[PDB]
């Protein structure tokens, strides 16, 4: 029925912090989630070019993904838990990367529709992992999209920022090959942002 959304920063940290000393990650695990946050748009853009399929991939490839995918049997969230995500246009397709944005910086209305009649109340598949955050930080402030996931409680979900080799970004990372469902898409009030609001199903990749 209803999803926490975290509205202080240190707040999201201590919950966050707190769900982190519980997952027991192995060693291996936590290497592989450190490389993960360094070479995200690699691993992610991989997968995509595949559909998942990882057979093809280099060796040391194939064990990082496989500790990935193992780690989430450890990392579930306990509650109904709102995400977020910020996105440039080439997330809506090849077609938006320029034309979504106006020369002033607003989101083009015909655009706009476009996007809608492509993905309002749609199932979407991700081949990659989603890297979130538990509110809707800064440095999402110049980016075009920003999606709201609603995540139910006991889905595969972790708080790996205490180990990101990168900082303030309180990220929560989810499965890949993950479905989510569009149920709302809305300019923002200044007009220079899409807000998508999408409820988070399954992934098929369950080792």
């Amino acid at each position: 029925n209803t999803y926490q959304e975290f509205t202080n920063i240190d707040q999201a940290k201590a919950w966050g912090n707190a769900q982190y000393k519980k997952y027991g990650l192995s060693k291996s695990e936590k290497e592989a989630i450190v490389s993960y946050t360094k070479s995200a748009s690699e691993i992610n853009g991989k997968l995509r070019q595949n559909k998942g399929v990882i057979n093809g991939f280099p060796s040391n490839l194939i064990k990082q993904v496989e500790l990935l995918d193992k780690s989430f049997n450890k990392m579930k969230t306990p509650e109904n838990i709102m995400l977020f995500r910020g996105d440039d246009p080439a997330y809506l397709g090849t077609e938006f990367q320029n034309t979504l944005l106006n020369s002033n910086g607003t989101i083009n209305k015909t655009a706009f529709e476009k996007a809608k009649a492509k993905f309002l109340n749609k199932d979407r598949l991700e081949y990659g992992y989603i890297s979130t955050s538990l509110m809707n930080v800064s440095a999402f402030a110049g980016r075009p999209i920003i999606t709201k996931f609603k995540v139910a409680k006991g889905s595969k979900a972790g708080y790996i920022d205490p180990i990101s080799a990168f900082a303030g970004q309180l990220e929560m990372l989810l499965p890949r090959h993950s479905t989510y469902h569009i149920d709302d898409m809305r300019l923002s009030s200044d007009g220079k942002q899409i807000i998508i609001t999408a409820t988070m199903m399954g992934t098929a990749i369950n080792p």
